[PDB]
């Protein structure tokens, strides 16, 4: 009879194998964490070391009860592949997560645009990243999607550039317009003077002459510099009698 | 002759194998559920443990009736692959379902936007999620599709931000306009005063000066704060003689 | 080789055995694969799922049979697997789309996101479901067109169901001249929706100034009715708004423009 | 090796046997694969399905034949599988699109979402179906263009069929000036569609104020007719709406604008 | 020592195999071309018959110098796969080329639209098709791309259909307008009279009443029938005092 | 002990194999280049012949130190596959490069449009093609991308066709307009007279009658013929009192 | 306790298995560094030499594990299967990065752009800062930092604004329908003749280009050095304005002929 002996041996092997798997796979895990390898990378790789051993164990254990060696590979292969398909997206997001943490194209707290979606990063989870839009919406984007696309970071550079486009009537003095605009941006102290300070006639529009003005400020200042400068342009041009034209039209009666 | 003995043995093995499969695969299932592993994950994995054993059983059983060991693998392989292709989408939705339950980017009852489709979540089924739009339509979105895309959640933050853009005639007093607007948002108690309260000249438009106003309120209040504040802006500006301009045009006459 | 006929009829026996095996195998395949099919159908498993799975049980046995049968005429065991493998794969590619539609068909039947007779929108295509066939779903548009959409395509996308909820919501946006009394406009609109008995009064009844438009003030009105009523409530309420505002001297403004002569 | 000719003609026998096997195999392939083909066609299985499946039965046998034939000249059994495998795979890739179109062709014939002669819209392309070939479908547009669409592309997408239903629905949207009598407008329109005998009276006959437009009030009119009638019912009804409204002094407004002068 | 004998045998086998490959693969090629099988199909399939034999030869030849039988399959497999990837697009274009030749959805000289690109087909090469646009641009489209998409053929039907849409002022006589238009298309002999001849009030536009006119002519005539008919519509309506309205607008003053 | 002998033999085999690989793979390379096979094709294929031999060498060499024959295949397989994935895009661009050189849908110096990007081709590198836009931008497009899409060639045909669309007021004499336009294109010698010379009333527009004019010139002339002809149309119509209408509108007053 | 002949008997294969792993790991280190130095010294790219050396390393660890696990009875096909799966798992996870890695090499190797050049990579323009292992960083004209994956970059078009030393401005000027075509051209030609930053040995187009709805449109095309392009446009444009105003050439507003009626 002595089938009983193989059946208990098969269980013994499974038990001994499961235990020797736990320890070898923790040993390797501590070893990589202590060598400053990423926690998730060390985790993922240790999990493989674990199941590699369970696999070898099942092969030997099922082997002793006559289950053939190719059959175990085939079956486990299928199982692995089934799990593989189910875990596929997550595995990809997992990896992206590691790379975002590892290379930090953005950091929690930075305003970014990830595929036409902008807001301030809260956190980068294992599989996805959370951000808060300027108006309090919480957006959750999968890590894989993020890393496949462009990452625009508004916060990384300390200094940024406003552009104004102002339209004035076709009969404005080009010199006066420029002078006034230049005075405005000269007197604004939040405008960096050691950088570009463009003030030019840019376009001959349908109903107006368009002047471009480009001026750098610190990120923090950018918003208010625009608003403040714009209000001055309004008041100054009104004072100087420079017209902001409405839509124009020549009409020919019959 | 004694082929009969292999044929009965083959059946015996199938029967004994099917029974020993049931129990080993339930044992492992209860073990996972009791260790607080997800019900669907524990189910999926147990189903594999089950068929792994049926596979080993069929190999040994068909083996004893002379069907070769590689033939059984090939055939079962093909079958598995056939089923694999058919079950592929669902398997992916199944997994997404687990992750939505597990990480709860949204919860039943939250207003969300899943790929340009907005409404309040009813439930997250095994393969798909159901929501009701603001006007009573029921939308059913596959879980996989949801988790591949962005998940905008309107309900998660307690505090949210209205923006108003008001256009006034080019001859309005910038100071007056701002003052009035500021008085309106100061006197509204549903507007959080410890947060942003922006009131600025924002744009020199074709026919109007455009002021932006940005003010935070609780999610619940957001809708009505907008409506209420807007109606006041109208009445106040009308009282103060601030003009909401119609489209403008300078026309220069001639005769042919 | 006239005289060398001991090893001749010797082959004949394998050739007949090979046929015998094919025949016996084909018969034992039919029965085992029907037995399994009845077993599933009787255990309340879907007819198509039970069919699909039984078909596999069938060909698995024909495969084993061909291997053994071709085997006894010397065709090697790996060759039969390779060849059948290729054949299977060829059929596999040809049947791929259908297999996917087949599965979607099962799931639409099984979970019924929609039911025959419901107005639905499947990927920007709306109409009333007629049936869900094995591979595709048929619907009739509001104007009598028959659209046939593959099941797989349906289940991959969103399914908007107009019919599932018993109660639905109309939105009206009405534009009135900038000199209208905000209070009067609201009052009139509120009277209209109060007096409409098909408008559910225990639900939202919004009437608000919504937008300061280029040429008009825009009021939003939002009011729930039963699905069946929704269409006619809109039409009826809209006609009243027209007649009432006209009576009250509330102007629906045309496009506006201030023109400055030069 | 002049004298060493015992082992020479010894190879000749395998070489002729190899050819004999190829020949016998090719012949036994032809017949077995025709036998199966007639069997399917006679059992009312599709001609193309029966063809495709028979072609596999054929080459399966040629494959077994080549293995045994090349085998008897020492070419090893795994080598033949590998080589034929590659060849098969090469052909596989080249034939892939067609194989998919072939299958779609079968399904279009088999389920007939459309039939030759029906006006259909296949992925934003409309016209009257001429035929469904093995790999693609041909249609003629309303203005005489011939479009050829691959079968696979057709079956992956929506199939809108204009011809399947016998009865279809016109919608008219008519804009009248803001000072029109809502009752009069409706009455006139209703009279027009009542007196049109090609408009089915047992079905919807909607005539409603639908939209308050920028320059006009818009009335919707919806009325069912037989497919054949649909075109002319629209034209005929529209012309009447014009003449009737003109007679009744109901104005079709031009674009409107209030203009406020200054200097 | 006698390794030298295996090494020469290995070369002998390679040489004998290469020669027996050439002939068997030409024999098969002539057999197919003579049985009216496509030149490219017969070529492609013969090339496989060739390398199948070189493969068997290398296996046996490398075998007699001790290189194991699975190793040769693995290595050649890899090589084949490397070439496979590089040749993948072309193989697909090759096949499309065959099918375009074989089924001729279009023929050289026909005006066609292949995926929103129109012009007159010059030729269908092995991998791609060349056409000349109406204004002398040469477009080269890959065969695979062509066969995956729609093929609109303007030249296949002998008879085609013009549509005119004419806008007239809201005060035009519907009967007069129709009559005039009908007279114009009746008197045009290049307009097929046994086919559709639609002349109807089609649309109540913002500034005009729009009449549709639909009339069939031969492909060759279509262009000039349109131009000629259009000029007559202009002259006739002007003569009859039917107005082609400019953009309209009702303006309501104040100040 | 005599493990040392296998270890040195293993190295000997690697060395002998590497050397016999170099020569066999150069021999094949010269053979192809001398038979007028493309330099890149001959290169790619020779590289395979090389590594095939290194593979056989490693199998035999690692074999003699006890590393099993299936293990070497598996490992090298994986390595090959790793390199395969990394080299995949380039391999595809490589092949496209060959085909663009080989079939020359365009040639350096031709103005072409490759997927909505136009300019003059500078060169076709191994993996990508460089062009200069009309305004001095250098665009670099991967070869694979190019060959997958349409290739519009402006330079290939020697003769090309201008189309002018001119709008004149609704009260213009159709005959006069045509006559003037015809005189203009008759007197232009850079307009080929043995080809199409269309001058027709084409469209009844909202504010104007639109005449189409279509006339062929040599590629080189096309640009300036358009400019020159257009300026004449302006001066001639002004002289003849033919009006280029501004936007039109009928306005109906109320109070 | 007594059955200890076959007990310590296993211990030897277990220590041998470890010995093999250790000896294999060490002989892997050196062989894979030896190959790495060999490539780097032969002027092979640092990343290519790295990637290939890493394969040489693990190939040896693989052979080592097979032999080591082999001596403790773990069968030779099992080790291949298991390592295969592991490799494949890692393969999938590393797939995107592997593709970006390769693109990184090719961008460095062929330099379609160089740090400091203004480029447009898939409708995104700015000046390149650096090309990292997996991605490229650029700064937009207004101070935004964009990070684009290398693979995405090489799959698409690369427009380089900085590579050519000479570039071409186009001006389109609209003048009233009653302007003298000759005068307009003459003035424009004088402007571009007198601008010294405009290359005179190259195209200098000034033509009537379009008969627009409300204006005649003249095109002007003129080459300058990359550095000059911006300011040449601005300067030339301002002159066109002042000159035309002086010469009484009108920049027309939108035009319309209006035909009055009196409804009743
Ligand atoms: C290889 C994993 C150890 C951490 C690497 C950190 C790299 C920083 C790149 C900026
Ligand atoms: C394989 C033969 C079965 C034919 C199916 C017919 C279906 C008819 C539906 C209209
Ligand atoms: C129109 C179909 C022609 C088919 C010819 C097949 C030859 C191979
Ligand atoms: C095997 C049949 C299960 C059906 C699921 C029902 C869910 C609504
Ligand atoms: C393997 C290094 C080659 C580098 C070639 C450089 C081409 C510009
Ligand atoms: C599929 C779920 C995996 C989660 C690991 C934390
Ligand atoms: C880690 C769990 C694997 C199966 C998920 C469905
Ligand atoms: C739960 C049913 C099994 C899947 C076969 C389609
Ligand atoms: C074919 C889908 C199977 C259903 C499992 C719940
Ligand atoms: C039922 C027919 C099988 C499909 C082969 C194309
Ligand atoms: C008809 C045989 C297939 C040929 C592929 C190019
Ligand atoms: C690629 C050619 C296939 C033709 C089958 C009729
Ligand atoms: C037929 C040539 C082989 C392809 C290598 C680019
Ligand atoms: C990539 C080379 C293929 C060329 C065939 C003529
Ligand atoms: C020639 C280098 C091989 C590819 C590794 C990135």
């Amino acid at each position: 009879l002595s089938y009983a002996v193989n059946i208990v041996a098969a269980l013994a092997i499974i038990i001994v194998g499961l235990i020797i798997a736990r320890m070898i796979s923790n040993a390797v895990n501590r070893l990589m964490i202590s060598r400053k390898i990423d926690a998730t990378v060390a985790c993922f790789l240790s999990a493989l070391v674990r199941y590699g051993i369970i696999a070898f164990t099942l092969i030997a254990a099922l082997g002793r009860v006559g289950v053939q060696t190719a059959s175990v590979i085939a079956v486990l292969g299928a199982a692995g592949l089934a799990v593989g398909l189910a875990l596929q997206g997550s595995l990809s997001n997992l990896a992206a997560g590691v790379l975002l943490v590892m290379f930090r194209p953005f950091r929690a707290g930075e305003y970014v645009d990830l595929g036409g979606v902008a807001g301030t990063v809260l956190s980068v989870q294992i599989f996805s990243t959370t951000m808060r839009t300027a108006d309090g919406k919480i957006i959750v984007i999968p890590n894989g999607k993020i890393i496949a696309g462009n990452i625009i970071n508004f916060s990384r550079e300390p200094v940024r550039r406003n552009e104004f486009i102002i339209g004035v009537a076709y009969d404005s003095d080009i010199d006066q317009v420029k002078q006034i605009l230049t005075n405005i941006i000269q007197s604004e102290d939040r405008i960096l003077k050691d950088r570009e300070m463009t003030v030019r006639l840019n376009e001959l529009g349908a109903s107006s002459i368009n002047f471009v003005v480009r001026v750098w400020s610190n990120s923090g200042d950018l918003q208010n510099v625009y608003w403040d400068v714009l209000e001055r342009i309004k008041r100054e041009f009104d004072a100087a009698g420079i017209s902001f034209p409405y839509p124009q039209m020549d009409v020919n009666f019959k």
